[PDB]
């Protein structure tokens, strides 16, 4: 895709810090990009829109790369078109604005590039507040091995690169991409939905789920896939798990893994109050070279240190942690092939965070299942009694994006407070 000038692009500033254990916290200036996919798409030389609604103009798009070549991603007005509002250390991501459904921006090292976490024997922190982000709704951050130019480098055609939220992949390797290897993804389009639709390649890559959640239920979740780097598939390998991507991933859901009381309104973790949220990428030597061995989590709610919920399934080790072998039993104990292991594990996504990865906030709701995988009975069609099924309280009935688009449009999240660096440096304990 090309640059456009029409509108300006002005990416909101949010602040994080970067720690370490003798220094403590620094500030960087960091900044948020939408997504290329929300943005209009207009001829290079003019303001006609090469994408509407759920379709591209075959005159200016009989082909990816005539198209790239023709069209123009533009800038975006966070606030008025996409209810996306910094205070500069707070995220505000607002469910509905006018038409538009949603947002996913990424982290920014500046105005060219995505800041490259490289999180091996490091962590990561946030806050979040989930008070107005119910069932059917996913407010999340997350991890996904994208370059940090958004592929300008890789591919002549795309001359609009991170600046206008190029590049993205992640590891259910999404046919609805608009632009993919710097050419439109226009072949044998598909209309899925009114703004929507998919075409003939997928864009894959690893993806660290540190945050899917909504004030129901919440999961951590690695996915690792076979490849390095954004890497676009057609046919069998763009199909989730069998192909490059292990797209189930194995996920730590507090509620799904057997501690119904831990997280939600009221509870342990009170979904109704913001909270604090550690991750922990421990490597088994305790080096940024070692091999990732487990990823812990840690809450943080009214100055109150809150370790994770344990196991509780008949045949998984009662623990608190991701590790190969929780992902191992957790996977036979639910009938669930371990495609994950397949795809080379923890290790496997332990080079991918290694390598370096851009960070993704989004709000979303599920065109496919309608959350309930997050927050209610999943599979559909298996017995909600059987271990695995049943992943939070929210009804089968749930999530359906025409119902929460209309009923909660006003529906938010709001991260702020985001740290990395050394283990045990992002937050500290006192008695
Ligand atoms: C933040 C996103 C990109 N991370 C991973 C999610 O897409 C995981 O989604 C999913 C994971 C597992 C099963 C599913 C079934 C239907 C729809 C989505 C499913
Ligand atoms: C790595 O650190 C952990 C603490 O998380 C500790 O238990 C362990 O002894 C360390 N291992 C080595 C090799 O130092």
């Amino acid at each position: 895709q090309q640059a456009g000038t029409n509108t300006a692009e002005n990416h909101p500033q949010l602040q994080s810090q970067q720690c370490t254990t003798s220094g403590g916290c620094k500030p960087l200036s960091t900044k948020v990009v939408l997504d290329s996919n929300w943005r209009w798409v207009h001829s290079t030389s003019g303001y006609t829109n090469c994408y509407t609604g759920n379709e591209w103009d075959t005159s200016l798009c009989p082909d990816g790369k005539t198209c790239a070549a023709n069209c123009a991603l533009d800038g975006a007005d966070y606030s008025g078109t996409y209810g996306i509002t910094s205070t500069g250390t707070a995220l505000t991501l607002k469910f509905v604005t006018g038409s538009n459904v949603g947002s996913r921006v990424y982290l920014m090292a500046d105005d060219t590039h995505y800041q490259l976490l490289k999180l091996l024997n490091q962590e990561f922190t946030f806050d979040v507040d989930m008070s107005n982000l119910p069932c059917g709704l996913n407010g999340a951050l997350y991890l996904s091995a994208m370059d940090a130019d958004g592929g300008m480098s890789k591919y002549p055609g795309n001359k609009a690169g991170a600046k206008y939220g190029t590049g993205y992949c992640d590891s259910q390797c999404p046919k609805d991409i608009k632009f993919i290897n710097g050419e439109a993804n226009v072949g044998n389009w598909t209309e899925t939905g009114s703004n929507t639709g998919t075409g003939s390649y997928g864009t894959c890559c690893s993806e660290m789920d540190i945050w899917e959640a909504n004030n129901d239920a919440a999961a951590f979740t690695p996915h690792p896939c076979t490849t390095t780097g954004q890497t676009r598939c057609s046919g069998d390998d763009c199909a989730r798990n069998t192909g490059l991507c292990d797209g189930d991933g194995c996920d730590f859901n507090s509620f799904r893994m057997g501690d119904k009381t831990f997280l939600g309104k009221g509870m342990t973790v009170d979904t109704s109050k913001p909270f604090t949220v550690v991750t922990q990428f421990l490597t088994n030597d305790n080096t940024s070279t070692g091999t990732l061995s487990e990823i812990r989590r840690i809450y943080i709610q009214n100055g109150k240190v809150i370790q994770n919920s344990v196991a509780n399934i008949p045949g998984v080790d009662p623990v608190n942690s991701i590790t190969d072998n929780f992902c191992a039993q957790q996977k036979t104990a639910f009938g669930d092939t371990n495609w994950f292991a397949q795809k080379g594990g923890l290790k496997q996504m332990g080079e991918a965070l290694g390598n370096g990865m851009v960070l993704a906030l989004s709000i979303w709701d599920d065109h496919a299942a309608n959350m309930l995988w997050l927050d209610s009975d999943y599979p559909t069609d298996k017995d909600p009694s059987a271990p695995g099924v049943a992943r939070g309280t929210c009804a089968t009935t749930s999530g359906v994006p025409s119902d929460v688009e209309s009923q909660v449009p006003n529906s938010q999240v709001v991260f702020s407070n985001i740290k990395f660096g050394d283990i045990g440096s992002t937050f500290s304990g006192t008695s």
